[PDB]
């Protein structure tokens, strides 16, 4: 290879390409060798593969891995059995179905044969259930959720019974997941109770129990469904630690909604571990106070200044104190557990595709929210460089300092901040009209930004918005085909038969190629 | 019509992230009512209605600022602000570019057979509801 | 073009504040400048900045360079065409 | 010498010079003298830049006594 490299390297690549259009070509990859489904569906990875590294002849590569991919729905598609059907998606548990969702065969798992076999086994031991309309099955999610106590702890007597069976299908794991979800939500909103119409002291008031204890005591105590949420938050990050432990880091990494769900689990934790500090260091304080000074009320007494400023209110408390790190990662993680939400919904039939298209816009918006990180950082180092120097002369502190800079002309893209913001107090005529100018490009390059980003994506836009919809649904049923129970209760502890059947598909194969071609 | 038939499903997921964000910023802001500059996101009610007009640009962005000197908690504010700003637009666009997607003589034939329903809907009420009372 | 143009307007407030300070320093002699009065064209020199004449060079000079800077920022034209990714976004911009 | 590469950049001919048999040869004169870094991420190759970002002054005064050396045809080379 070596020596076929150092003169023309452009034959040696143009004769590579050539052998692999002979490889990927019908003809060969069904006469080739024995089992050829597997053989395309290798080599429709090994072409892929190649498409990304060659990236001169990407297309090419690309042709022939579509080639490849073809092949393999159309040797799928002649199946009329049942036996040929699940000969074809398991070689001689769904195998193939398996490796060609690795390989993104999106045609070979959303064909009508495969999705037929997918069905009875995502709807397996509970027949009736697949012909109800989506409102029962819905209630079915409620009633789950409403019983999943007592059906939790029935799994344990379930595996003799037959509701072990109905329980162990995977719509039912899948149903019991979304419900324990709901569960979790349900928590989260609930916790937040009592306080739903308004707080019913100011934050300068202190109220406490009984007066001997210290008030922090009273607001960072961990409430009993604080508790559950964070046996919960221990139960996910339990699977999510497994799942790391089991496939790597390395592995784990590449998926980006992965990264999420392990960064939204860990501020959960970090929310929780700044809450138990402010109770250990309350407890303390009420632990000194009740040791060491003796009276009727704490009021009266004058303790140190080190004990009694746990007894401030909230507008005293330091800036740094760790509840108060604990209630803002405490909402960063709620807003993003909310985002679960996308686990669940691929399931459904009129919601699905519509993540879809989300998710393939949030890509392009990337790269477009790049080149707006750029435009914006060139303005905002622009307008911070000409204001700066006038502090105390402008009207509206707007871009006097650079973090000041970035909040205001953040906020421009929104039509949130005024027009105030570059007029000036004093008799600078020069400044202040550059100031004018350089907002309002600004404004205008923002809006022309924005334009372009919705064209391209537009353009971009264009049955392969089904077969998507169906490989992304195809994927949440195989993760539950082969996770039992919810993360709050998976804490507790002659050639062949196969020779032949092949054998006769890619007969009818080279028997419908040979028909075709010869019609036309 | 069809239009709107769309309209309903990416308003419910408006509703999803809607819901998902005043939830955030009434439990981040729940404790602030007599600190805030501004009632907004104090009670739920109050978060629910600014988050709402925060959608048409109605909404002012001193919302997020506190009185008392706590940076971490209104810093937290501002970005999750950004971020709902942010989100709404993107779900919009996506709305927009689905609509697009979805809009493409059948145009002219679905409003005939509109038009031949509502004429036979008269083919065989003679008079108006209000003298229709009449027997 | 305005690079330049904000650097000579900087260069020439430079030159007129040097040539106070080497009158200041020629001709009157005490310990601090504060209790001493001078000539008014000199003494401009010693006004802060809410003072300033409108049309400073040094006003002219931060108004161009503010300029300058801003348009600096555009060089990246020049340097993304060759990326894989943001190459067909800036075609289409 | 790309004479007709100039000549079909210069009357706009696109598909000549967008044409895989020409981008192979202008990739290979592109990634000159260094041929490991072709096949590299795009994250490695964004580090190079903040490298020679760091070191430039010292590549700047070493490239008057580079072209008796080898890393000055590491530095001639049009990617660098
Ligand atoms: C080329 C070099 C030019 C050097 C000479 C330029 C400038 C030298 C200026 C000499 C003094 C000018 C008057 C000073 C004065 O008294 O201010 C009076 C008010 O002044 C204004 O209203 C200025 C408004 C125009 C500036 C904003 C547009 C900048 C160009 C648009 C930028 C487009 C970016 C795309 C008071
Ligand atoms: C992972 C766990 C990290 C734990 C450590 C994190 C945080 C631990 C923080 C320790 C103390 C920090 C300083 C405290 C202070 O004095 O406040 C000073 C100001 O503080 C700010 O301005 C904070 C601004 C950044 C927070 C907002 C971005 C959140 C991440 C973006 C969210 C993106 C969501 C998509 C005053
Ligand atoms: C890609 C990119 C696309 C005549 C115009 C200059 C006026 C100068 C001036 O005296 O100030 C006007 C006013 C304050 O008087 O300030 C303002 O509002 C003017 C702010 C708007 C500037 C004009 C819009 C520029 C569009 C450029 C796009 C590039
Ligand atoms: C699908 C989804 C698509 C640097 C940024 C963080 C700054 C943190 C900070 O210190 O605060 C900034 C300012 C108040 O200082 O607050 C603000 O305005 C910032 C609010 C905007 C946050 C950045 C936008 C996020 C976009 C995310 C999209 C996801
Ligand atoms: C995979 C899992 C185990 C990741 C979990 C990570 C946490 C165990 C680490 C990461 C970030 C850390 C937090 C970073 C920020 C703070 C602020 C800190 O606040 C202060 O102590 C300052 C005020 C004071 O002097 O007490 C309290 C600890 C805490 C929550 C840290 C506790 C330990 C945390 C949560
Ligand atoms: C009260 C609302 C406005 C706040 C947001 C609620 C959502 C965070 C949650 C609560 C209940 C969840 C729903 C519960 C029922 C389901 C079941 C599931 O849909 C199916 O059952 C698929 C049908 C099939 O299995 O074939 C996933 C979507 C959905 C609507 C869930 C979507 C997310 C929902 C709406
Ligand atoms: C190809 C290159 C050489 C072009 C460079 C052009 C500059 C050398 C010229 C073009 C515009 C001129 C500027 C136009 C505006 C002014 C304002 C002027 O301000 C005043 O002098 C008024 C106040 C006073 O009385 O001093 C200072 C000179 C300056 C910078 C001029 C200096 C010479 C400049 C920068
Ligand atoms: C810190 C940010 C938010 C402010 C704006 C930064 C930009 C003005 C600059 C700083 C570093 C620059 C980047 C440095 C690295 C490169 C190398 C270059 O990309 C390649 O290397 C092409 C790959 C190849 O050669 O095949 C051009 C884009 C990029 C990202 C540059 C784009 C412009 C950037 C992002
Ligand atoms: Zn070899």
């Amino acid at each position: 290879c070596m020596e076929k490299q150092r003169h023309d390297s452009f034959s040696h690549s143009r004769s590579r390409i050539n052998a692999y259009k002979g490889l990927a070509s019908p003809a060969y990859l069904s006469l080739s060798s024995e089992d050829p489904v597997l053989t395309a569906l290798e080599l429709s990875n090994e072409l892929a593969k190649l498409a990304n590294i060659e990236k001169e002849f990407k297309n090419d590569y690309r042709k022939l891995s579509m080639q490849c991919k073809d092949f393999v729905v159309g040797v799928l598609d002649l199946c009329r059995d049942s036996e040929e059907v699940e000969a074809i998606l398991n070689g001689d548990s769904l195998s193939r179905v398996k490796l060609a969702i690795k390989y993104e065969v999106k045609k070979f798992v959303a064909h009508p044969n495969c999705q037929q076999q997918l069905l009875t086994i995502w709807y397996e031991n509970l027949s009736g259930l697949r012909e109800q309309t989506i409102a029962i099955k819905c209630l079915v999610v409620l009633v789950v959720a409403l019983g999943l106590p007592f059906l939790a702890i029935g799994y344990w007597i379930a595996p003799c019974s037959r509701l072990g069976k109905i329980l162990r299908s995977p719509f039912m794991k899948f149903v019991a997941h979304a419900a324990s979800f709901i569960i979790f939500l349900g928590l989260l909103v609930f916790n937040a109770s009592d306080r739903f119409e308004g707080i019913t002291t100011l934050p300068n008031i202190t109220v406490t129990d009984y007066p001997k204890q210290i008030f922090r005591v009273k607001t960072t105590q961990f409430t009993w469904t604080e508790m559950l949420i964070m046996v919960w938050v221990l139960g996910m990050m339990w699977s999510e630690c497994k799942e790391l432990w089991l496939e790597g880091p390395r592995e784990y990494i590449l998926q980006l909604w992965n990264v999420l769900d392990f960064g939204m689990l860990s501020i959960f934790i970090a929310a929780f571990t700044a809450r138990f500090l402010a109770f250990l260091q309350a407890t303390k304080a009420q632990q000194y106070v009740d040791s060491y000074v003796q009276e009727s009320d704490l009021s009266e007494v004058t303790l140190p200044p080190e004990i009694q400023y746990f007894t401030y209110a909230r507008d005293k408390w330091l800036p740094s104190d760790p509840q108060i790190i604990s209630e803002g990662l405490y909402a960063i993680a709620v807003v993003l557990s909310f985002s679960r939400i996308a686990y669940i919904l691929p399931a459904n039939e009129s919601f699905g595709p519509l993540q879809i298209s989300l998710g393939r816009t949030v890509k392009d918006i990337f790269k477009f929210m790049v080149l707006f990180i750029m435009v914006f950082f060139a303005f905002m180092i622009g307008m911070f460089i000409l204001y700066s120097y006038y502090l105390g002369a402008k009207v509206n502190a707007a871009f006097t300092t650079v973090e000041e800079s970035f909040k205001t002309l953040f906020w421009s893209i929104f039509g949130l901040s005024e027009v105030t913001s570059v007029v000036l107090k004093y008799d600078h005529k020069f400044i202040e009209n550059i100031g004018y100018v350089l907002y309002g490009i600004y404004n205008v390059t923002m809006v022309v930004v924005l334009l372009n980003m919705l064209i391209a994506m537009i353009n971009s836009s264009y049955d392969d918005s089904d077969v998507e919809w169906k490989f992304a649904r195809s994927k949440l049923w195989l993760s539950y085909f082969d996770k039992t129970l919810p993360p709050p209760f998976s804490l507790v502890p002659q050639p062949t038969r196969y020779q032949q059947i092949m054998k006769r598909l890619i007969k009818r194969y080279v028997l419908k190629a040979q028909v075709d071609k010869e019609n036309d």
